């Protein structure tokens, strides 16, 4: 069974846990025996759940950032359903009381021991909450469907549970030998070396003599450095740049002087250098593990004595509001010398003191320490900044983890990719953030999902694939039964890849109609059905993706072919028509973090009451240039619709009127006046978000429209104004919201209303989407690499200024989108 387990998890997570074994690496080794014993921990904690914690692990509640509604309401075992008239108001007991009298009465005779399934989903609705607080329910009264659910009982849920089991003396200047190295170019090469505490230098740096590009080269020098070797901080980065002059960039590398046992390195070192693009502080401590073709560096660390970095309490033994709220050097001395009054009086200044302390002076660090382990806890805004490269000390990775821990699941989730990126900036492997997210995935099953999938996403990745690797075999260790439900997942999305290969090399050879003929048979192999049927959707653990539609199967004959496929699910009824998109051949990550980003506009809106009508489809990468795509029924492209073909109902007079004359068709009579509501609601929206994102290239083809009016984007291919954007503001955009009219200030201004109302909220949580880019630094986005990036954002939602400044001047952009406007 353990060489089975062992077996499907190489498989799984895309690397053969012998690689593991191979490396002879104590780190690792200690690595992968403590996170198994901490997650198998968890497992046995989880098998003896009481069954609402059950509910709550597997199937954690979907809600909400009088009136009378329709419910029909079946159990487990039969076919037959009763339809309840109840209120919007009443909790789920009421529902299941009525439920059970219902029964009483047809099978001629306690809610507490039951819950709600949504039929034909892995959702359910329990709790103190009313009906219309959950995203099921409030999903329903929108579209206009009767919602359709589940008497599960308690012996049901137990069985589910149960079938899912498992030092200050060293005054000597800090010096290195740079002995040789091996290497490939065109001219003389030089290595430059820096000491690094996060961004921060912790001395000059220093360069080696130039040597002939012939080589193979040697220089067996000492490379000795501005600081005492008792100075050196815990988390010191020793930083090396290989390059060619007469500048021509060759390759880098980085270590930790300390290893992750807190002993100062000695000797010899061989460092298999990255190939580049000088310094590169916040790349990975760790080696190229292409030794065959990585140029490498050989250096040596004198033995200076064994020393280990001093333990905690052998370190805890040794105007100012005006700018509180970049500074110059005697503002940082006053902040300094003030340290225990921004403790005492402004906790949450604690991010400035950090980056005024002399990280380079061992005595200056004992006393922030000092005052750190009596620091009150943050709110969870501030530990996010707290995360950033900027802030390397481990005990202040610590002090961040420790005020994150009364992060919400919901709130997890939002942040979970940018704390995924962050491991990428981690020093050692067995590190507090990877527990703190890896016992979050154990106590949740959807953070499990969507931290597996962020994790598999970049095992093609050579400088993350052993950490992301070591990450996702520990999880399977707390959760077999997860491991064989996401294998399933894999396995389909290997013969998606299959087909979708097919695909492109048929379509190169034949017509569209024929190549999807060709798709249709390879789908209805047996091979195919079976991989590709009964799965959990990545995109969504809580949708469940049945039986596979073939017949309404197909892909786009462009680009880069993408997949369509739909499914269906009996049990689920409608809500079972759901589909999919699979895309291989781009790089998914720019979209799911706009997506994303979108997404969180949506609830902080919602949180102050306004609804724009946002369709946050999913947007999932799970391999190289590989994802998923939530389809979007009954939506089409705006591009599509102004075609304005004959014998339609959308045909028109004046191609401005296509698409009103298409939303009529769809929403007759009273209707129509519902969807040009929906239509101007979500306008605002996106027009508000592609603005302050900085997305243009916004035309007819990557906008999209729902039957019900709603408007959504796809395909961001550039953000923060990597193409200053302007605001835009549609003509035939501006046509439908006046209704059809010519002049219509009425609805145009109410519209303006929405747009200054979405753009006012997300000003008042500016600081929130900054702290979340600066995490995002970490990804190696090409469009998010440097402060200019970030400094768009800044710009966009004008944070230096009062609200009044900032409405002007959004004001200002948004009259001068309209006069473009025609
Ligand atoms: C209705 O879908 C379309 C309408 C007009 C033009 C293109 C599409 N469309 C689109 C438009 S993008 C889209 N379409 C539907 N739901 C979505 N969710 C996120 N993006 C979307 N995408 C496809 C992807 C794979 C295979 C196909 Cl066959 C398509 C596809 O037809």
């Amino acid at each position: 069974v353990k060489k089975l387990i062992n077996s499907q998890i190489s498989l799984l997570i895309g690397k053969g846990l012998h690689e593991f074994d191979s490396l002879r690496d104590p780190e690792v080794n200690d690595f992968r025996t403590k996170m198994r014993q901490f997650c198998e921990e968890a497992a046995a904690h989880r098998q003896q759940l009481g069954w609402v914690e059950w509910l709550q692990y597997s199937f954690p509640l979907q809600l909400e950032p009088n009136r009378a509604l329709l419910v029909n309401v079946k159990f487990e075992g039969s076919e037959e359903s009763f339809t309840f008239q109840v209120s919007t108001k009443d909790m789920p007991l009421a529902l299941m009381a009525c439920a059970l009298r219902k029964k009483a009465t047809v099978f001629r005779q306690q809610p507490e021991e039951y819950a709600l399934q949504v039929n034909g989903r892995h959702e359910y609705l329990y709790g103190n909450y009313p009906l219309c607080h959950f995203q099921y329910i409030c999903s329903c009264l929108h579209s206009g469907l009767t919602p359709h659910l589940t008497m599960v009982h308690s012996s049901s849920i137990l069985a589910m549970r149960d079938e899912q089991s498992n030092l200050w003396s060293l005054e000597q200047p800090f010096s290195i030998e740079l002995i040789e190295g091996r290497k490939v170019n065109a001219m003389k090469l030089v290595v430059q070396a820096g000491l690094f505490h996060g961004n921060e230098m912790l001395c000059k740096t220093v360069s080696s003599s130039e040597v002939n590009v012939c080589s193979e080269p040697v220089w067996k020098q000492r490379l000795e450095f501005d600081i005492s070797v008792c100075d050196l901080p815990r988390m010191a980065r020793l930083c090396f740049a290989l390059y060619a002059v007469v500048d021509c960039p060759i390759a880098w590398a980085n270590l930790m002087l300390f290893d992750y046992k807190d002993q100062l390195k000695t000797g010899e070192r061989c460092l298999y250098m990255w190939p580049s693009v000088l310094l590169n502080p916040a790349g990975t401590v760790r080696g190229n593990p292409n030794t065959e073709s990585a140029a490498a560096l050989v250096i040596y660390l004198p033995e200076v004595a064994p020393v280990y970095f001093p333990a905690l309490e052998k370190i805890l033994e040794l105007l100012r509001e005006i700018l509180e709220r970049e500074l110059y050097e005697h503002e940082k001395d006053l902040v300094w010398k003030m340290r225990h009054e921004v403790q005492e009086h402004f906790p949450e200044a604690l991010a400035r003191l950090l980056l005024v302390t002399k990280w380079n002076k061992h005595e200056d660090v004992a006393q922030m320490l000092y005052l750190l382990c009596s620091w009150p806890e943050l709110p969870v805004l501030s530990a996010l900044e707290l995360l950033d490269f900027s802030f390397p000390d481990c005990y202040v990775g610590s002090f961040a983890i420790k005020s994150l821990r009364k992060l919400t699941d919901d709130e997890l989730f939002q942040y979970l990719l940018q704390l995924v990126q962050v491991l990428k900036y981690e020093s050692y492997l067995d590190c507090e953030l990877t527990k703190f997210l890896l016992g979050r995935a154990l106590a949740n099953r959807k953070i499990g999902h969507f931290l597996f999938w962020h994790l598999r996403s970049e095992m093609h990745v050579p400088s993350v694939a052993l950490r992301f690797g070591l990450i996702m075999e520990a999880y399977c260790r707390g959760s077999t039964h997860h491991m064989k439900v996401l294998m399933k997942q894999g396995e389909a999305l290997s013969k998606l890849k299959a087909l979708n290969d097919f695909v492109k090399v048929s379509s190169q050879k034949t017509t569209k109609p024929q190549t999807k003929e060709m798709m249709h048979m390879c789908m209805r192999q047996e091979t195919y059905m079976e991989a590709l049927s009964h799965l959990q959707s990545p995109l969504d653990p809580s949708t469940l993706l049945e039986e596979v539609c073939v017949e309404q199967c197909t892909f786009m004959d462009s680009k880069m072919k993408p997949l369509w496929i739909m499914y269906s699910s009996e049990e689920a009824g409608s809500a079972g028509n759901v589909g999919i998109i699979f895309k291989n051949g781009d790089d998914l990550r720019q979209d799911m973090l706009t997506l994303q980003m979108i997404q969180l506009m949506d609830v902080l809106w919602k949180q102050e009451g306004l609804d724009l009508r946002m369709t946050p489809y999913g947007c999932l990468p799970t391999g190289d240039r590989t994802g998923l795509i939530e389809v979007v029924l009954h939506s089409d492209t705006i591009a599509n619709i102004q075609l304005n073909k004959s014998n339609m109902a959308a045909t028109a007079a004046f191609n401005k009127d296509a698409l009103l004359n298409w939303l009529k068709s769809k929403n007759p009579g009273e209707a129509l006046d519902r969807a040009i509501e929906e239509f101007t609601l979500s306008c605002a929206g996106y027009c508000v978000a592609t603005y302050v994102l900085g997305i243009g290239d916004r035309h007819s083809d990557n906008i999209m429209i729902r039957e019900s009016g709603q408007l959504f984007h796809i395909d961001f291919g550039h953000f923060l104004g990597n193409f200053r954007v302007p605001f835009i503001l549609t003509y035939d955009f501006v046509h439908v919201i006046q209704q059809g009219k010519t002049n219509n200030s009425e609805k145009f201004e109410r519209f303006r209303g929405y747009c200054e109302r979405a753009y006012t909220i997300l000003r008042r949580h500016g600081l929130l989407f900054l702290h979340l880019f600066a995490l995002m630094r970490a990804a190696g986005l090409p469009e998010l690499s440097c402060s200019k990036d970030i400094q768009y954002l800044k710009d966009s939602l004008a944070l230096g200024k009062t609200e009044e400044e900032a409405l002007k001047h959004f004001r200002v952009k948004f009259n001068e989108a309209l006069r473009e406007s025609w």
